[PDB]
């Protein structure tokens, strides 16, 4: 290898390195907010019981007609 | 008040009463039909006690996962 | 068996036939509201079964999300 | 017809009759049963708005994943 | 650039690229985490347009009871 | 440090960053394929104004019948 060619490699390295710190950070980025976006979700169980109680509440209003079918059907 | 008229007014009454025997078998059969569609609130209600029991468990999992750990 | 009861009692009939007419009107008259009325009502119970697997459904997926969770955190 | 014939005639009437207004009255109470059934259904308006809020709860936990989406693409 | 130059910036270069690496293997281990995590929240939504769509069904079919009883009452 | 050894040493790095070029590219088409999951979340965000109009309708509807 030359002398000439070490600098210049050296420089083309550098300017890819740059490149690719640039573009790391940002994917990063992307990723923090990916994250961040799902935690909230982890908390659905809370409101997945709340539809459980509306849908037992549902049920419940038609007990007289589940008890007028319990003796004709 | 003759005796013709009593008779002729008991068979005008008999067609009359067998009338209302084919109108009130109808009335029967169209309740039955509407006791016969009580099949899908009997069905719904079979479906809750399971759902209760699923989300139950999974209360208790987010309880010792999430709110703990 | 005098003609004075024959009269009195096909009378009394008569009024009695006459009343049942008036009966059988009122509980055709409230049938036809059961018919119209019941049928949203019996649909519904159909939605609430629906209602019911979505409800399922979201705590099994869900469920595997709290798996995440205990696998990953 | 005789004056036996008739009272033969008119006492199976009454016993169709008295019949009838039997079976009337059992099919008024099945009637009624239904009526009362139906009644508290008309109620469900107030739980088919918390399952509306309850939609609602689930959807807004995504809110920061629907940011994401916003910004990229 | 002189000799001494070339192996300043070398030494200074392969300092963040040693970084990048280890940063990348980080990066690549919270983008596996959110494979897995993100595919119940995504399954989860699809349910949770079901769930509206069920509540659009309800509001529709109680409609009907409401105009019945608009009606008949 | 050689000349030699500034050579090794360049073309040892030449091939790290070889290698970190590709996985970028990779873990960039990852990250584009989770955020191309994010249509079903989009497509479900957009239906809840159009449930919340038609419950609020029925809601109104009800306490009319009522009064």
């Amino acid at each position: 290898m030359s002398f000439e060619e070490v600098v210049q490699t050296l420089a083309s390295l550098a300017t890819v390195v740059q490149q690719q710190t640039i573009a790391s950070e940002s994917l990063e980025q992307r990723i923090t907010s990916l994250e961040n976006g799902l935690k909230p979700v982890y908390d659905m169980a809370k409101t997945i019981s709340s539809l459980n109680r509306v849908c037992a509440e549902m049920v419940a209003k038609y007990d007289l007609l589940l008890e007028h079918h319990h003796h004709h059907h």
